[PDB]
């Protein structure tokens, strides 16, 4: 049952949103977390 219940609207095309992950990659290379040492 990969498909779960829904509460809000959602159309097939909406799946496109997944593309977000791609762009997210960029940030994944350097998030806004807390840094201490570089070496």
């Amino acid at each position: 049952g990969i498909h779960k219940q829904k509460e809000k609207s959602r159309l097939q095309g909406g799946v496109l949103v997944n593309e977000i992950l791609n762009h997210m990659k960029r940030a994944t290379q350097i998030p806004s977390y807390k840094k201490l040492i570089m070496y």
